């Protein structure tokens, strides 16, 4: 049974971590991969790894567009973000989707100050990137993954991130290669997210075989 065999692959996973151990968690899809997050989280707090308490946080996951989807219309949908990389400025400009319409292939864009404009899903090209907002628990002690450039940091996608301290006002993290712990936002917006994820099991699509499993 599924729930069985996930609880003992936390309890070996969380067992490593405990130890300073390298250990990889691997599935073959996002569903197991959001159980098993959920199994390993569970285990590293009853192991004394993560803390109790924890803080929820918006923050931002890439939808990847390429030149055979950028145009096709519902890959967009109300309430995803969007960003346009702006030349001047050095900068992402940051919106959020409230339409998207079918007739005139237009979405609808919200910014931070609350200003909309229309824009032709004719004219976006590779300065524009889309993201999922998702909910987020994190605990002291969580492993991140970061998912895109992280204001005030070096760190790039594909980084990973220890959760020193966490609590409603702040995260503070151990940053690979810097000296001191940083001190980062907690979001409750789409348009103060950052592009981290939960980095515990491995994002799937490239794995060692299809069953979920622990490499510790
Ligand atoms: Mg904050
Ligand atoms: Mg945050
Ligand atoms: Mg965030
Ligand atoms: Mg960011």
């Amino acid at each position: 049974d599924r729930n069985v065999r996930y609880a003992r692959l936390a309890g070996d996973f969380a067992a490593s971590v405990k130890a300073g151990e390298e250990s990889v968690a691997q599935v073959s899809g996002v569903r197991e991969q959001a159980i098993l997050t959920q199994a390993i989280r569970s285990e590293l707090k009853t192991q004394g790894v993560l803390g109790h308490p924890e803080v929820t946080m918006t923050a931002l996951s890439p939808v990847w567009l390429d030149s055979r989807s950028r145009y096709l219309r519902d890959m967009y949908r109300p309430g995803m973000v969007m960003e346009q990389w702006n030349p001047e400025t050095r900068s992402h400009d940051r919106y959020v989707i409230d339409r998207v319409t079918a007739q005139s292939h237009s979405l609808t864009l919200r910014d931070a100050q609350g200003e909309t404009q229309v824009v032709r899903i004719s004219s976006l090209d590779s300065s524009w990137s889309l993201f999922r907002p998702e909910k987020m628990p994190v605990a002291d002690g969580e492993r991140l993954r970061v998912t895109g450039k992280i204001p005030g940091l070096r760190v790039s996608g594909g980084d990973r991130l220890q959760v020193a301290s966490v609590s409603e006002d702040a995260m503070t993290v151990v940053v690979p290669g810097r000296a001191e712990p940083a001190s980062l936002p907690v979001s409750d917006s789409p348009f103060t997210a950052l592009k981290l994820e939960n980095g515990w099991v491995e994002t799937p699509g490239h794995s060692v075989s299809d069953s979920a499993t622990v490499f510790a």
